[PDB]
Formats: structure tokens, sequence, C-alpha cells
């Protein structure tokens, strides 16, 4: 007979999911697993990703419920834990969508070995991307592009992605019954208080193939906005209705299909002729995500500066006093604070909110390593991926793909040309909710008079700048200049 088990690692959904497919197909039992590691937070993960990740496993679970099955939420190591159900459920089959990161090579090379000697066939289709990221790299000559322009030649030199799945049978084969290791009581999905979490999630947006979908529906819902998007002009103010999708922490864990996003941007793109082109358009900014995996996984020690081929070498310094200011939102500025403040609430910034957090870090003022900020995103960012907060933190850093460090942002009249009035930073830090506007980017230039009327005096009650952005910003350009100069 065949007993199939299809195992999630991304891939959190059920639409586009080809190894599904091949699971369910001429199937008697089906077992969807996810594998839990419940002792992860004894190692750095925030409660707002992990619950995002509980969230959607629950979506998941009411999908596998709707249709006669089960997830069954599994705990422990998968070499400790495959091999033990492999020869309890009887399985032939074992289907896991195909991942390219570092950790992933190595486990799932373990697990072919295991499943090799239970004689259960393995079969890992590509769908987390739109291509094959190893067909791009053999038709460009063996090298992956180290440039979007030439990148983007490749990929319209292949053609369209492949199409989304079908999507699987209102009617799954469901686990065996009386098997030991598919108790209920120990393959439950848990909550964030039961995996070892004290304080509550505080973000907005909920995790799961229905809120993917449905968030989805929302964006295509005007198809002149679809059309003429360009990242470069969006508002990074703007926190009651986001100036973007906001899809990123979904085709991260793999609740919404690439595919399923690119076909339908063609779908507005063939009735908008004069639609936006790449990289400032919607489908360049899939293409920047489908870019930087292709890169990162050919090159070595890519989330690391020192043995990274791609990576200039720069002397940043150890100043863990300002790398403190800078992860508690405490630098001075009501602008970086405020971005700092909704990267630990929301776990999510707009593009350009990150641009200037990152910029303020590294090459802009404080020249701390561009890799502790990336620890820092790496723990509260909901949409944290190995390889996009890899490579978009040495562009901000001007060690990869980036090398314009004359360009650097002011902490104090970046956000005043999109929020004059300082609505955002009076969501997100309501100690300044009554200061004036002409002095709620730069408080400290506020008289003491209007500092206590406002309820706000600098060094009592909001911190002072701990630099002065004429002096920092032309000390490090300087620096950046004679290393750009090896
Ligand atoms: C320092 C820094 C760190 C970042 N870390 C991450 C990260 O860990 N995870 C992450 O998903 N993105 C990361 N980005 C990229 C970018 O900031 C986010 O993808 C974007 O804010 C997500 O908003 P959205 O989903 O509304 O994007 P949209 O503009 O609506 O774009 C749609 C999708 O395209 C992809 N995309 C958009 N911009 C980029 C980009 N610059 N690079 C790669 N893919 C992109 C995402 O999958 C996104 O969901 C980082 C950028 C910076 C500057
Ligand atoms: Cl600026």
């Amino acid at each position: 007979v065949k007993n199939s088990i299809i195992w999630f690692r991304k891939g959190l959904r059920l639409h586009d999911n080809p190894a599904l497919l091949e699971a369910c197909k001429d199937a008697k039992h089906v077992y969807p697993v996810f594998v839990l590691d419940p002792h992860f937070l004894q190692q750095k993960v925030s409660v707002n990703r992990y619950n995002f990740l509980l969230e959607s496993l629950e979506d998941l679970q009411r999908s596998f419920q709707a249709r006669g099955s089960r997830l069954l939420v599994l705990r422990g190591k998968p070499e400790e834990v495959f091999p033990r159900v492999f020869r309890e459920w009887g399985v032939t089959q074992l289907c896991f969508e195909h991942d390219t990161e570092p950790y992933a090579k190595v486990r799932d090379a373990a697990v072919r070995r295991l499943a090799a000697e239970a004689g259960v066939e393995v079969v890992t289709p590509i769908s987390h991307t739109l291509y094959d990221t190893d067909m791009l790299v053999a038709r460009n000559g063996g090298a992956a592009p180290l440039t979007m322009q030439s990148f983007t030649k490749l990929v319209d030199r292949v053609g369209d992605p492949p199409a989304p799945a079908p999507d699987p049978p209102a009617a799954m084969p469901p686990p065996a019954e009386d098997m030991p290791s598919a108790a209920p009581a120990a393959t439950g999905v848990p909550t964030w208080q039961e995996v070892g979490f004290k304080e509550p999630p505080l973000t907005v947006f909920k995790g799961g193939e229905t809120e993917a979908l449905a968030r989805l529906e929302a964006a295509f819902q005007d198809p002149k906005w679809v059309a003429g998007f360009q990242k470069p002009d969006t508002d990074p103010s703007a926190w009651e209705k986001p100036a973007t999708t906001v899809l990123s922490p979904y085709l991260k864990f793999g609740c919404l299909s690439a595919r399923l996003f690119h076909a339908r941007l063609l779908e507005v793109y063939r009735r908008h002729p004069a639609h936006s082109q790449p990289p400032v358009s919607l489908r360049g900014q899939l293409l920047w995500r489908e870019f930087f995996y292709t890169v990162g996984s050919t090159t070595p020690n890519f989330h690391r500066m020192a043995g990274n081929p791609v990576c200039k070498q720069i002397d940043w310094d150890d100043n863990p006093e300002f790398l403190a200011a800078w992860r508690e939102a405490r630098t001075g500025f009501p602008w970086i604070d405020a971005i700092m403040t909704q990267l630990v609430t929301w776990g999510w910034m707009h593009h350009l909110a990150r641009h200037s957090v990152a910029c303020f870090l590294t090459r802009g003022d404080l020249y701390v390593s561009w890799e502790r900020g990336m620890e820092v995103f790496e723990e509260h960012l909901i949409d944290q991926d190995h390889y996009l907060n890899a490579a978009n933190w040495m562009w901000l850093s001007a060690s990869a793909f980036f090398s314009q460090y004359f360009r650097v942002y002011s902490p104090v009249v970046f956000g005043k040309k999109y929020d004059p009035e300082g609505r955002f930073i009076r969501k997100f830090l309501p100690v300044l909710k009554d200061m004036p506007a002409k002095y709620i980017y730069e408080p400290w230039t506020a008289p003491l008079e209007v500092q206590r009327k406002a309820g706000c005096v600098v060094g009592r009650d909001y911190p002072a700048p701990i630099v002065d952005h004429a002096v920092a910003s032309k000390a490090c350009i300087a620096r950046m200049a004679a290393a750009y100069r090896r």
C-alpha cells in the first residue's frame, strides 16, 4: 500500500503545494507532519514571530480537519523522530518542499540517508521560489548573477515561472487510527505560553494560509494600484494602511505561494499595458527575493563578513554602548526610535523605514557592524529571511551590491518629507504625543517651556541625541572612502 508523510518546514499552505499532491496521490494514509523542537528557546527568537508560526500551524490544522485529515506536530529532532515513525506507520514515500538554506541542506541530506535505509521514496519539488535556482546558475554559464539587471535579463530569457499547482482534493487520506506517535495529546498545536514565553505577542498581523489569501485579494482589489506599483515612491510613515502589501511574513513561512503571486500580477499586467517595470514594480520586488535567494545559495559564508567572497571587508567598530541605544529605541532621534519601536511591537516596518535604521547604525552614524544589526532583526522581524536579511543588510552597509556610501540618510529630514506632523512618531512614541510638530523631529531644539507644556523634557522623559549627525556622518563617510580605496 502507500502510506505517505508530507513534511512541513516552509510551505505552510495547501494551495500550490506540489509535494502535498504527490503525497496524497494513490495514498491509503497521509501523515501531515511538522517537526517542532521543544527546546528551541533554550539555545534569539521573539514571541511575535514564534506565535506567527503557531497561528500559521492552527490554520493548516483547521484546513486538514475540514478535509478529513489532521495535522501532526511532532516533538524532537527530525533525525531522531523520522526513523521511528517510518516503521511505525509503514511509510513508502516522503515529500517535503526543497530548501536552499545552509542548515536545511545539512538536515535534508541526513533525512535522505535515513529514508534510504527505511526504503522510503524522497520527493522534493521546488515551489518556495519562482524558478529552479540551480537552473538559473546553469543557464547563466555556471555562475550566479551579481546585478539585478543581469538577473532580470536571465529570467526573461528563461520565460514564465511554473504555474501554481492545483488545489488538493477535498477529501484527504486520513492517518491510520490507534498510532502511538500520532496521539492528539502529543501532536497538538501548542500555544505561546506552553512553549515557554512570558510576554504576549503585540503584532497586528495574524499568520495562516487563510490570512495570506485574504490579504492577497485585498491588494488586488485595485488593479490600478497593482500595475503602477513603484517601490521607492511608497510612504514609510503610513501605519494605519501600509503603503505596501506586507506579504513578506507569509512568503517567508510559505503561507503564500510566490508563483501564485506572480501569476496574479500577470493577469493585471495583461490588462494594464503601462504597468510598472522591474525592479520598482511589484513583480520586481518578487524578483529581488528570487535574486538574493540565487546568489546567497551559491555563495559561501553569505550571512557573515569574513570568508564572504562578495562582501567588502570593513573594520566595523565594536561599540556595545551605541548598539544598546539603537536596539532599545533610545538614540534621541524620534524618527529612528519610532521605527525600532515598531520593530519590537509589530515585527514589520516599511522597506524605507528599515533603510533609515540600518544606515544610521552602520555606514551612516554609529559605524557598528551590519552583522550586529542583523541579529537584532533576526529575532524581532516576523518576515525574517536568512538570504534576504543578509543581502539587504550588506546593501545598507555598502558592503555588497550597493556601493554609494556618499548617500547618507538624514535621521531628521527623511521622515519629515512624508510626515511633517509626526503621526508615525506619536503612535509608537506616545511620550511626544503633545510635542508641537515644529520640534517633534528635533526635541532637543524645543525651548524648555515648550518641553514642559508638551509633557516631554529631553533628558528626563526623552533621551538626548547620542550623536551629532553632521559630525558622525562626516566621519563615517571619510572612513568608507579610505576602505573603498582597497
Ligand atoms: C536591512 C533590511 C533587512 C531586510 N530583511 C528582510 C527580511 O528578513 N525578510 C524580508 O522578507 N525582507 C527583508 N527586507 C526587504 C524589505 O524591507 C521587505 O521585504 C519589505 O519591507 C516587505 O514589505 P512588503 O511585503 O509589503 O513588500 P512589497 O513591497 O509589497 O514586496 C512584495 C514582496 O517582495 C519581496 N521583497 C520586497 N522587497 C524586497 C527586497 N528589498 N529584497 C527582497 N525581497 C523583497 C518580499 O517577499 C515582499 O513580501 C529587508 C530590507 C532591509 C533594508
Ligand atoms: Cl534624507
